């Protein structure tokens, strides 16, 4: 059963497997006078690891390291952050200071460093645009524009139809926009209609935080956006 966040000490990461080669992290982290839970993604690259997104802390993403080499025991080389929020940079310099190269797009990296985070060493060329698509190894990077933040990329794992929404999508039980300080509410409809569009056959779809779901995720998060748009 995937962990929820009661079971989650501040501090530790489970790791989630979820198909041949690909797990979920999974971590908790205090915000605005609550805890809550955060996912990552870790895909098997060859005979390296790759690793989406930190663990929301640096005292977390040591602990995601250290489960990583008790578990997996392949290296963690790369690492993807998929917005400029500290639950997803938020470890970052651990990371560099493990040996891992960190990556985020040019935007995430210039927008961390306007909000005072740390900074991923290096870009991610080929995603200015929303629509666009890299391959990244073992996924494809895609920005579908604006949403949950302006910078918010989602991950692919084509090997076995694995989507990583991140914080652009809502778990099934999120039923409130909560904090949506850096959104744009207005595009975020139309990002998530260009997620559709580039993956109908997504069977596994992981939200930024809280329990996997499928692509009725994506439906569910524009019902929410647009609810918090018509009060
Ligand atoms: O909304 C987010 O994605 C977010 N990331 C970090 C903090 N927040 C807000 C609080 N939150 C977390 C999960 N659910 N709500
Ligand atoms: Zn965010
Ligand atoms: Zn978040």
């Amino acid at each position: 059963e995937y962990p929820t966040v009661s079971e989650i000490p501040v501090g530790e990461v489970r790791l989630y497997q979820i198909a041949d080669g690909v797990w979920s992290h999974i971590a908790t982290q205090s915000f605005d006078g609550a805890v809550y839970p955060s996912n990552g993604l870790i895909v098997r690259d060859g005979d390296e690891l790759l690793l989406i997104d930190t663990a929301w802390g640096a005292k977390n993403t040591a602990a995601l390291l250290a489960e990583i080499e008790k578990q997996i025991g392949l290296p963690v080389t790369r690492a993807v952050s998929t917005h400029f929020h500290d639950d997803r940079v938020g470890g970052v310099d651990v990371l560099r200071a493990a040996g891992v190269a960190t990556y985020a797009s040019p935007s995430t990296r210039r927008l961390a460093e306007v909000e005072g985070n740390e900074i991923p060493t290096h870009s991610l060329e080929g995603l200015s645009s929303s629509g666009d698509a890299v391959r990244f190894g073992p996924v494809e990077l895609f920005y579908p524009g604006a949403a949950h933040s302006t910078d918010n990329l989602v991950v692919y794992v084509p090997s076995a139809s694995v989507l990583y929404g991140g914080c652009a999508i809502y778990e099934l039980s999120r039923t409130s926009a909560g904090n949506v300080a850096d959104a744009d509410l207005a595009e975020w409809p139309t990002s998530i209609e260009r997620i559709q569009q580039h993956y109908p056959e997504a069977q596994f779809v992981i939200p930024g935080h809280g329990l996997p779901g499928g692509l009725d995720l994506l439906k569910h998060t524009t019902n929410v956006v647009k609810a918090h748009t018509n009060r």
